[PDB]
């Protein structure tokens, strides 16, 4: 509430993976699949779940366009890095679908890759 | 449902902010900011409010990362001309809420153009 919502929210869905992970001081949760792609996910401001992954080789360009999924998945750069990333507020976010959106933001990154 | 709570919400926004706008046929609220600026507002699925508007110009690149504004505007690329767009769930989106994103998004597009 809303740091309390996000961390019981995350050791929920760290438990109905079975996935390893670590979590920083800052509430950064850190987890790896297939031995390649890192996804942090963090909470903004006490209420926005924000996704996280480095691209790793170099990737093409994204016209970044809405509507391929929802929450869209954005890809950006950073420290010339192409990095994707989403969001969504916690307001109503329940664990069925915290894991159904990491597994679409994984299988996205798994294919950018390609 | 979902749609209704769309309907309701922007009929509400309308009034707020004392501005003319029409709906088409498939519920896309449109208006013009001071004559100049078109923000089109749609709901998606019953769950996702999503505003959009063409930047007008071959604008410059923008890294599109998130943590500016929050939910994030995403400076996307359709047919070759710049746009800038926004989504959040319906879910808490109250009408305060609503008027301030919509505020956030206006006030970016009018520095974007220049």
């Amino acid at each position: 509430m809303g740091q309390t919502t996000f961390t019981e929210l995350m050791q929920q869905l760290f438990l109905k993976l079975g996935l390893n992970h670590q979590v920083n001081e800052n509430d950064v949760y850190t987890f790896e699949v297939d031995g390649h792609i890192q996804v942090l996910i963090a909470c903004y401001h006490q209420q926005w779940v924000q996704l996280f992954s480095e691209l790793g080789a170099d990737l093409p360009t994204n016209d970044n366009l809405f509507g391929e999924h929802w929450p869209a998945h954005v890809q950006g750069r950073l420290d010339g890095k192409s990095i994707l990333w989403s969001q969504q507020s916690l307001v109503g976010l329940d664990i069925d679908e915290m894991q159904a959106w990491l597994e679409r933001f994984i299988d996205d990154i798994e294919q950018r890759k390609e």
